[PDB]
């Protein structure tokens, strides 16, 4: 016929994430206005829940919703190669999205498009200005050395230097910063070799941003209480004024302006990951990597409501808002950039635009086993329950596992 009902999968659940929600919410009543017969049907989960468990599972029964939020790179191939989701590209010819997005690589199987970045991200330092200056630093740090000089101060003075909420099944929010660690050790690279038997996590360089990680922790750095907080509690630490800097994605910038919780609004900065002197430098994580897939297994109305949705979220006043609104990379090219942007919001685009490239997360890199493995690892590390060495032994040898079954 007929009337149909769509499952839509998000992760807008915080109350962090109140504006991304209402601006799907906002998308889904246009969509439904104009498809009769289409309803949504919002299931928000929480970001490792549905990324590790929830979608996983139902991918594995191939029984995904019609609509989820789903990550580029080993998550697309996966379920691409599954036959699970819905191959876009006759779609964005149809609403001349074909040649709108800044990178769907990550994406893309085979040449097919099977998935579409909702933004982009870029992951740095957010830093308190006030503290610093506090401790006698009057400039974000560029290199390594300036870096460790400031925590020093930062750490003579009492003050928290990095906020990190790695506990509970939280550790890829420690993989964030060990991320860009062992990227500016190793070389952007490095991680890219690991799921082709070209590199090895025991490779020198890399092991060595494993030990720089843990050092962080051991001289107290990273918060003592790094295991303790949940992702959010150490965001929050940071954007009420308790701690000096902290390492997130560009999707944070919301929960640290944000008017009711945030007491730091007028004295924040940012600066990338700073130079170490190896293959990193002046590189930047980022990419285009977190958007919406669609379900394979569809009837012709169905394939209309998820049309109707694709051409209403991807659109260039959609984009916009969540730009100058929730602080969010545009994924489409075109968007111009809204007026009076707070000085954050010029300190990350001017970290964006100057940086020579930026490489992808690791976790678009290697196999999900992988990934979870190197989270628990991490939490290890940083609880006195693991050693560097120990470390990328156990990490080689899920990869070597992976790369087998793979
Ligand atoms: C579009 C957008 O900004 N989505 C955000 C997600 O990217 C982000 O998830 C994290 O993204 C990183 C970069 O792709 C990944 O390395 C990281 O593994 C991933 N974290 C999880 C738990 O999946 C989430 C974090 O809550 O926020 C989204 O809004």
């Amino acid at each position: 016929g007929d009337s149909v009902s769509l499952t839509l999968r998000h992760i807008n659940v915080r109350d962090t994430a109140k504006n991304t929600l209402a601006l799907l919410e906002k998308v889904v009543k246009k969509t439904e206005a104009e498809v009769p017969g289409a309803t949504f049907k919002l299931d928000g989960v929480e970001d490792t829940v549905n990324r590790d468990v929830k979608l996983k599972a139902e991918m594995a029964a191939g029984k995904p919703p019609q609509i989820f939020n789903l990550f580029g790179g080993a998550d697309t191939q996966n379920y691409a190669k599954a036959g699970h989701l819905l191959p876009l590209n006759d779609i964005l010819k149809e609403l001349g999205l074909e040649d709108k997005f800044f990178e769907l690589r990550e994406f893309t199987v085979d040449g097919k498009i099977y998935g579409l970045p909702e933004a982009g991200f870029v992951e740095g330092f957010y830093y308190n200005t006030k503290l610093f200056a506090d401790a006698g630093i009057t400039s974000a740090p560029k290199t390594w050395d300036e870096f460790t000089k400031a925590l020093e101060a930062l750490k003579a003075k009492n003050i928290t230097p990095i906020a990190l909420g790695g506990g509970s099944g939280d550790g890829w929010a420690i993989n964030m910063l060990a991320n860009s660690l062992f990227v500016a050790t190793a070389g952007p690279e490095a991680q890219e070799g690991f799921a082709k038997g070209t590199t090895k996590w025991t490779d020198p360089a890399v092991l060595d941003g494993f030990k720089r990680l843990k050092d962080l922790k051991d001289k107290g750095y990273i918060d003592p209480n790094v295991l303790g907080l949940k992702y959010s509690e150490g965001q929050a630490k940071f954007y009420t004024g308790q701690a000096a800097m902290l390492f997130d994605g560009s999707w944070a910038t919301s929960a640290i302006l944000d008017k009711d919780k945030s007491t730091v609004k007028d004295n924040v900065g940012y600066f990338r990951f700073p130079n170490i002197g190896g293959k990193g430098d002046n590189l930047i994580n980022g990419g285009w990597s977190n958007g919406y897939g669609f379900s394979s297994h569809l009837n012709d109305a169905e394939k209309k409501a998820v049309k109707a949705f694709i051409k209403n979220f991807y659109t260039l006043e959609i984009q916009g808002e969540a730009l100058g609104r929730d602080n969010r990379v545009p994924s489409m090219k075109g968007v111009p950039t809204p007026a009076e942007a707070a000085p954050l919001t010029k300190a990350i685009g001017e970290a964006q635009a100057s940086a020579k490239a930026a490489f992808p997360a690791f976790d678009a890199l290697v196999q999900p086993k992988v990934k979870v493995t190197l989270e628990q690892s991490v939490q290890e590390l940083l609880g006195g329950q693991l050693t560097p060495e120990k470390l990328v032994e156990k990490m080689q040898k899920v990869q070597d596992e992976a790369n087998a079954g793979k």
